[PDB]
């Protein structure tokens, strides 16, 4: 039939007046990958609109989640802030997206950096039981530029307590637990990162996932690049795979 399906809105979490997250009924026949992206819609009039957002949830989740930075005049933006539980989603019928860190054959340490709403992939690559099974260690590195705009943080810093470490880096403000002042490229290049998680980086052992902000995905990718790793390609396994998160 349809090359989508209408689901409902199950619930919407209002974390801060600019970052949502929110969860959507999910068909039986819906399949992805943990780092997949959804596309969901709405009627737009005679038409539609539609926007891709990772899915949060784990695979075996019974609904499906989704985290959203409300922009300033954006369209989707516009609907999402005034969406109610009940309210009809579209959801397109297919996932998709090449994040998937199953790809790597080998590698002793996983490193995921993101920026901002980057973060949803990787929170559902970190349900996936052998993700943890074939990494010595797993480490998710997340910038945004405020403290209160780490929203995951409670949960993800009592899972760090084969080991997996939280490190929140806020570019803007100082913030406790983990790196303030300072980009994650800048991060790398001065070992901060690699000291932060207490296990030397290099090539041969470290696996990295870069999703978020298209500026901050081609500066990371250079600064590994000038370090020695290489992308992740069809024919080499690489150890640099990214998406830019918008
Ligand atoms: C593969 C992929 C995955 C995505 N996953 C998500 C996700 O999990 N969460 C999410 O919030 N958005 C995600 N996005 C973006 C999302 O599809 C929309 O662009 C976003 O919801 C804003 O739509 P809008 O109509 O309100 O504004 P738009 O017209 O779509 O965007 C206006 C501008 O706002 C900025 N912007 C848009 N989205 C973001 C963002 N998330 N963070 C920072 N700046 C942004 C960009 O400069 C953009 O040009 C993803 C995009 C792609 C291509
Ligand atoms: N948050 C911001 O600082 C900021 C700035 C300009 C516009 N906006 C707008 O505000 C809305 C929300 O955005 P957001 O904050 O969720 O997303 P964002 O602008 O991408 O910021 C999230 C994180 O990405 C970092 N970052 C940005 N560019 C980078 C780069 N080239 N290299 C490395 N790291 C980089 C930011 O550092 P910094 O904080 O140092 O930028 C911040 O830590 C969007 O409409 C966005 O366009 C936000």
């Amino acid at each position: 039939e349809a090359k989508f399906t209408e689901e409902k809105i199950l619930w919407v979490k209002h974390h801060t007046p600019k970052l949502i997250t929110f969860a959507i009924s999910r068909p039986e026949s819906y399949r992805f990958k943990a780092g997949q992206f959804s596309r969901l819609g709405f009627y737009e009039g005679k038409g539609f609109i539609w926007r891709a957002y990772s899915v949060v949830s784990a695979e075996y989740a019974d609904t499906l989640e989704y985290f959203a930075v409300l922009i300033q005049d954006g369209p989707m933006s516009a609907l999402f802030a005034k969406m109610q539980q009940g309210d009809t989603i579209l959801l397109d019928k297919n996932a998709t997206g090449f994040l998937l860190p199953e790809r790597f054959p080998d590698g002793k340490d996983l490193v995921m950096l993101c920026t901002g709403s980057g973060i949803a992939p990787f929170l559902s690559i970190l349900e996936q039981p052998e993700i943890r099974q074939r990494f010595d260690t797993v480490n998710l590195i997340h910038s945004v530029s405020f403290p209160e705009e780490l929203i995951f943080n409670d949960r993800l810093a009592a899972l760090s307590e084969h080991s997996f470490r939280f490190v929140p880096v806020t570019t803007r403000a100082a913030n406790p637990s983990g790196l303030s002042g300072k980009r994650i490229p800048e991060l790398l290049k001065n070992n901060s990162i690699e000291q932060a998680l207490h296990t030397k980086l290099t090539p041969e052992s470290t696996r990295f996932m870069i999703c978020g902000n298209p500026e901050m995905v081609k500066d990371t990718f250079q600064t590994l690049l000038d370090m020695g790793y290489a992308m992740h390609r069809n024919r080499i396994p690489g150890q640099i795979m990214m998406e830019n998160g918008f």
